[PDB]
């Protein structure tokens, strides 16, 4: 019955810009916008992989299909997505098969544990806080053990803190940010988990990688939210018509919550790169 809390396609169109991206945007220049702003974070991300044309490039967790494209587009990398969406599968294949290329493309319906096919390189942006603490070892060591010795990869997560530093910050704060988390991880992505980025770095570690300091992304995640919220709010009506007043108000306490706590610096996000020790210098 975790399916309660399942919402349409149609509910995320009323605050998303066109790409349907679902994750901070990176507002550089700060003048971006939304739009322009995911593209933007989607190049951040992928810059840093050292891609060459003719590898293959992994997408762990890969919505609508736009970093595949944008990296099939920049790039000339075969690409293979991972999602776990029926949509999300038809419309990859459909904004894959319409590029310009003899690059081989491909989309995939299943988890990352299910896949283990060698690729060059791997991205995965915000996917990583729906797959729980009890699954980093495997996640890691299978990330490693599927690229080459030159290989690398992204994951950008939201992230929270250990129960120990938010103490530091006050106990009523720690206590109202913990049940906020909690309802995250409950209404908006159930069964879901917030790492930390300590386990983000030490579970790439554990697994052999080298892992540079992570990039925090939190002014952006402020911005990217407000325009979310702001957006959804304008849609007001639109948004109760497709779902009801509760999935309304439940999203707009999820962006308007995050961006409540970006801002109190409660929450961050983090982009970690993970090299392999043959990772290029
Ligand atoms: N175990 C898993 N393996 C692969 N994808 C997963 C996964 N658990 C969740 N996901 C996927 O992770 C994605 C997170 S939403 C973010 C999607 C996209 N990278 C963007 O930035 O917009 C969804 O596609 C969800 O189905």
């Amino acid at each position: 019955i975790q399916a309660h809390y399942d919402v349409s396609d149609d509910f995320f169109a009323l605050f998303q810009d066109p790409t349907r991206t679902y994750s901070c945007a990176y507002f550089e220049p700060p003048e971006l916008t939304l739009e322009e702003a995911q593209y933007a974070k989607v190049d951040l991300n992928l810059d840093k992989l050292d891609l060459k044309p003719g590898m293959t490039l992994l997408d762990i967790g890969c919505g609508w299909g736009t970093t595949m494209r944008r990296a099939v587009e920049r790039f000339d990398v075969n690409v293979i997505g991972l999602t776990l969406s029926k949509n999300q599968h038809a419309r990859c294949e459909q904004v894959l098969a319409s590029i310009d290329t003899n690059r081989s493309r491909q989309v995939l319906l299943q988890g990352w544990e299910d896949f283990a096919e060698p690729v060059d390189r791997i991205v995965s942006i915000e996917a990583f806080e729906h797959f729980g603490h009890e699954n980093y070892d495997d996640f890691f060591k299978r990330c490693f053990n599927i690229m080459p010795a030159d290989g690398r990869m992204t994951v950008q997560s939201s992230v929270s803190y250990h129960p120990y530093e938010m103490a530091a910050r006050g106990k009523k704060l720690s206590f109202e940010t913990a049940r906020f988390i909690k309802f995250i991880v409950t209404e908006i992505f159930p069964g879901g988990r917030l790492p930390s980025t300590e386990m983000m770095v030490e579970h790439g570690e554990k697994a052999g990688f080298t892992v540079p300091e992570p990039l925090s992304l939190r002014p952006h995640y402020i911005k990217t939210l407000r325009i979310w919220g702001d957006t959804l709010q304008s849609n007001k009506d639109k948004a109760i018509e497709v779902t009801s007043e509760e999935v309304y108000n439940r999203y707009m306490k999820y962006l308007r919550g995050c961006e409540h706590y970006f801002t109190d610096e409660m929450l961050d996000c983090s982009l970690v790169t993970y090299l392999k020790p043959g990772a290029a210098a």
